[PDB]
């Protein structure tokens, strides 16, 4: 079995050089596969293997030279498999990528950072390997900028970031796998302890293996398209995996850092700079299986994982806390408790006495974090309960309380530094997970709350709301806020549509504060689209009403979007219920779909200058809602400058941003993952309060204006005005596939009969990913820089002078190199050959041709000559996903000739070793074709990861 | 019960059936599920009062300034319109919350319970309009 000799010789190929001296990752992938394909032999027999093998050789010789003859070769292969070999081919290269990302993990998690190797600008915040950790960012604001340490402190005690986790756009993988995946990475790691005993060695080797079968041995499809409460529960996988203990941890690096500048107080632990906040279960945009009921149980479910949480954590606390002197208030409270009925801690203690108060209190506290636990599982599973509200935490200041109390007492005893302990941690998870962990948003379209007012005004017989110009809306909305009378009853004629928009506000009413951010409006475009949400919410009596953001989606919503602003601070209703706060959202794929990537980019950041002037007109604390496909929504390094880049101002000390389901793996599944993640997030924002990134020379505004106009034509003139541009769409792409199987929950479509303007922007995203042309994310570059260059023969200097030293620039170009990256025209070609009718090839001809003539534009604009030139690690790790990636594709292709064309008759081959064909029963279409192409999905999906 | 009784005298043994049976029977429809049906009976001045409140609380004017045909007049509007008329946001004394909550109660239990509301010092179309409609209002 020297088979072993050639995929180290294929992946040395694939990474020649070492991206340090802690370069281990070629050889930890080679460590992985090897045990990956002796359990697949040893599973489906030794032709199988060999086939798999000879797949994988091909695709590493295509990633290195990119000779089609090496697609036709897998492609010959891929044809002549029957589905049985397909499904387990397909199966085989999924998981083969997955142990690629965990090796990536693994190295991206130990590599050593090189102090030698940063250059001294804010070029070093774009890669992990030189960013600026939290004490680099204390020092460089009190060096460069002269801050004092008070200063950066109390910009820290009053800072804010807020991470939101979205359902992912496809497989959010199952929290069992997520297990696996660790328990593997873990295995990984500590076979190269340069210290381990060979008994040790070998016991770890073998549970690696017993964990890549374990995970390869798992179905990944039947059951169902798991529901709303399913998601949730997957997405809520790392509360439990790593940001609960995470936490508490990053805070107190925080206070060490802070000690380092001579601070010597720690962050208050009732400091909110770490909160989350989840749309699983809130956004309902476009997404039917979103009910109001999901809603109240995604709320409950959260409730009982915290009070879970929080039971477990207090009983080391309880053991902790065995001292015995006091505050005179702790002894008060603890006599006062003693006065009462002990049953959580029977294997414990039979009773507590007096002598512990601490343990008095904090065992009451247990006491009610498990009857808040069963009421919300009474509340869930029934809709009553028996528990009584007053033994129960409703509220955070009922938790926080008694530790408070315990804090302040053991500080006053000067025990401070036991306080400091476990206590402290627990006082800071309380302060950030609330009573919830999450804060679920609520999202709906606009035209749904004018369905509502509609309904209701022509049940009022005034006219139609909808017929109304917007100035008669807003005087009509202004009245009846202002007005002492209610709007509506039962009796009133209620859609399916508006029925759930009315019952999704009174399940808003019927629950705690503590478990709502904001109400979120897509596709808002005025004052009275806001408007129309408060009223709602007044009128369906939600006591504590949410925040209401607007999110701005198409190009002229942005540009109108500063003056709709104002015109909403300048009344007085509004202005008076916001109390000072206004959070507004930009969507950087939804306008990118609108009008192309680069044209967004520009309008998003001119449209946060104009927001941040109009708040600061009216005085208002302006929050800007970071959707996905930005620059910082980005997984690792990248995020840093990221948010390093926004305009001045736009953060200040509250930094909202969504955490996107195809990166949440690479930026919470591992220990030291998380805390760098919530490091450059807390670092970022404090350095970008405090130093913000150089205002634009006006010349670069104005090559910007140009530029974005010309590349808004070239997208809009193919996307939109070529007429057979939506037939190659079809074609070219497996969109249709990807609506019609079970990989999002959502519809991929608004109107089913519409053009890409009815398309979602997830799906359009999406498309274009698995044919590895990412078409979304470059159309529009090409045209605007080849415009500004022939229009002056040194607007290429500007443009070079604007990504050495213009952040946003620099980040935006970064971005689309990194996306490129991920691009092969070849492989678009193949989809185009076996896919899409003849006269339209020339269609995609021209089509990548502005692909590659974007991607050498990107590069001159780059100053580069390789894609990735400035990041090697990357541009790494990035190739030996390719690798696997690519036969995926291939296979992708294929099938979807075999699915869409019966006529297209294969010579297949002999069936290959013992079974999966059998698990996809009530299938439509082949035995195991369509379990095939879902397979052949994810994977890409998981691959390619984020782009736009 | 009507069906023992049916299938009895299908039987030839209305005899029977018009034993025990029919005093049954005729127990359950002379008592009912209550034996007795509860009528409500308050002054019209408590609901005049109620009405003063709300149209004080709208900025409309005294409902009981308003000579009887007014108070007719926007009596009928408000029965024939289809927008509800109050809400928790109501300055309500101790009075006006024993008359509306009353409602709710009438509201929330079965109609066999109940007979006849009844006003006291009853004179004119308006206090009767005014029942009706704290009724509607009431849910
Ligand atoms: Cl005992």
């Amino acid at each position: 079995l020297e088979k072993m000799a050639s995929i180290d010789v294929h992946l040395r190929q694939l990474v020649p050089g070492k991206v340090s001296e802690d370069d281990k990752l070629v050889e930890y992938d080679a460590l992985l596969l090897d045990r990956f394909l002796d359990i697949l032999q040893d599973l489906h027999g030794e032709d199988l293997r060999e086939t798999v093998q000879e797949l994988y050789e091909h695709s590493a010789e295509y990633e290195g030279k990119h000779e089609p003859k090496k697609l036709e070769e897998l492609g010959s292969v891929l044809t002549s498999l029957d589905p049985g070999d397909s499904i387990v081919i397909a199966k085989a290269f999924s998981h083969m990528l997955n142990l690629a990302n965990l090796a990536e993990e693994v190295q991206i998690a130990y590599r050593r950072r090189i102090k030698k190797l940063k250059k001294g600008d804010f070029v070093d915040e774009s890669s992990a390997t030189t960013e600026s950790d939290l004490e680099e960012t204390f020092k460089k604001l009190v060096g460069d900028l002269n801050k004092s340490p008070e200063e950066i402190f109390d910009a820290l005690k009053n800072q804010t970031v807020d991470l939101v986790l979205t359902a992912h756009p496809t497989q959010s993988v199952r929290r069992s796998l997520l297990q696996k995946h660790g328990r593997i990475r873990d295995c990984l790691a500590q076979l190269y302890a340069k210290d381990i005993t060979p008994d040790d060695k070998q016991e770890l080797d073998e549970a690696l293996q017993r964990e890549i079968q374990a995970a390869f041995r798992t179905d990944e499809i039947k059951r169902t398209p798991p529901t709303p409460q399913d998601e949730m529960r997957a997405g809520m996988s790392y509360f439990h995996e790593t940001i609960w203990k995470g936490v508490p941890k990053f805070l107190r690096r925080v206070d060490t850092a802070l000690k380092n500048i001579g601070i010597e107080e720690r962050v208050p632990y009732n400091a909110p700079l770490i909160q989350f906040s989840s749309w699983m279960g809130g956004d309902r945009d476009g997404n039917p299986r979103v009910t109001p009921e999901v809603t109240r149980d995604v709320c409950l479910l959260a409730r009982m994982m915290a009070a879970t949480m929080y039971f477990n954590q207090i009983e080391d606390l309880m053991f902790e806390m065995s001292m015995w002197r006091c505050n005179d208030e702790l002894r008060a409270r603890a006599d006062e408790v003693h006065a009462n009925s002990a049953k959580h801690y029977i294997e414990f203690w039979k009773s507590i006495p007096t002598t512990e108060p601490y343990r008095v209190i904090l065992g009451d506290v247990r006491d009610k974090l498990y009857h808040t636990r069963e009421r919300a599982h009474q509340l869930l599973s029934n809709g009553h309960s028996d528990v009584p509200v007053e033994a129960t935490f409703i509220n955070l200041e009922q938790f926080l309380e008694p530790l408070e109390l315990c804090y302040r007492s053991l500080c006053s005893c000067g025990d401070r530094p036991i306080a400091d302990g476990s206590l402290l941690d627990f006082l800071r998870q309380v302060s950030t997970f609330g009573l919830s962990l999450v804060r679920l948003d609520i999202r709906q379209e606009s035209d749904r709350h004018t369905d509502v007012l509609d309904a209701i005004t022509t049940h009022l017989d005034i006219g139609s709301y909808r017929e109304w110009s917007e100035e008669r809306r807003q005087e009509w909305l202004l009245s009846e806020l202002s007005g002492k009378r209610p709007l509506f009853g039962s009796d009133l004629p209620k859609t399916e549509e508006i029925a759930d928009v009315l019952d999704t506000f009174h399940v808003i009413a019927e629950l705690p504060a503590d478990s709502f951010g904001a109400y979120i409006i897509s596709m808002a475009t005025a004052p009275s689209d806001v408007l129309a949400v408060e009223l709602l919410q007044r009128e369906c009596r939600v006591k504590q009403p949410l925040r209401v953001v607007p999110l701005f989606e198409k190009l002229a919503d942005l540009e109108a979007a500063p003056a709709a602003v104002a015109r909403l601070f300048s009344v007085d209703w509004y202005k008076n219920r916001i109390n000072g706060k206004q959070e507004v959202m930009i969507g950087y794929s939804d306008s990118g779909k609108d009008a192309g990537r680069l044209s967004a980019a520009w309008q998003l950041y001119k449209a946060q200058e104009e927001l941040v002037k109009v708040a600061k007109e009216y005085g208002v604390k302006l929050t800007m809602f970071h959707g996905r496909g930005g620059t910082v929504g980005r997984g690792g390094g990248p995020t840093h400058l990221a948010i390093l880049s926004q305009p001045p101002d736009t953060i200040n000390g509250s930094l909202r941003v969504t955490v996107q389901g195809e990166v949440i793996e690479q930026s919470f599944g591992e220990e030291h993952l998380c805390f760098r993640t919530l490091q450059r997030f807390t670092a970022a924002t404090l350095e970008h309060g405090m130093r913000p990134p150089i205002s634009p020379k006006p010349e670069w505004r104005a090559l910007l204006d140009e530029m974005a106009v010309v590349a808004t034509e070239e997208y809009r003139s193919v996307v939109f005005q070529e007429p057979r541009f939506v037939e190659y769409f079809r074609l070219a792409t497996p969109e249709l596939e990807y609506g019609r199987m079970n990989i999002g929950s959502r519809p991929s479509k608004r109107k089913p009969s519409g053009g890409i303007e009815s398309l979602r922007a997830i799906p359009w995203i999406f498309a274009w990913i698995q044919t590895r042309f990412h078409l979304p994310v470059w159309l529009g570059f090409g045209s605007a820089i080849r415009h500004v260059i022939e229009k002056d023969v040194r607007n290429l200097h500007m443009l070079q002078d604007m990504y050495q030293h213009w952040p946003f620039f620099r980040v935006t170009i970064d971005l689309i190199e990194m996306v490129f990256a991920k691009g092969d025209p070849g492989i678009a070609a193949l989809y185009d050959k076996l896919l899409v009718s003849e006269e339209l090839w020339p269609f995609g001809e021209k089509l990548r041709a502005n692909f590659e003539e974007t991607k050498k534009l990107i590069l001159q604009t780059a100053g580069h000559k390789d894609l990735l030139e400035g990041d090697p690690y990357l541009k790494q790790r990035l190739r030996l996903r390719d690798s696997y990636i690519t036969t995926l594709n291939v296979c992708q292709a294929y099938t979807l000739k075999r699915i869409r064309d019966p006529s297209y008759h294969v010579t297949l081959r002999p069936h290959i070793s013992k079974e999966l064909i059998e698990l996809n029963p009530t299938s439509e279409y082949a035995p195991g074709l369509e379990d095939t192409l879902i397979l052949t999905m994810k994977g890409i999906a998981a691959g390619l990861q984020n782009t736009g």
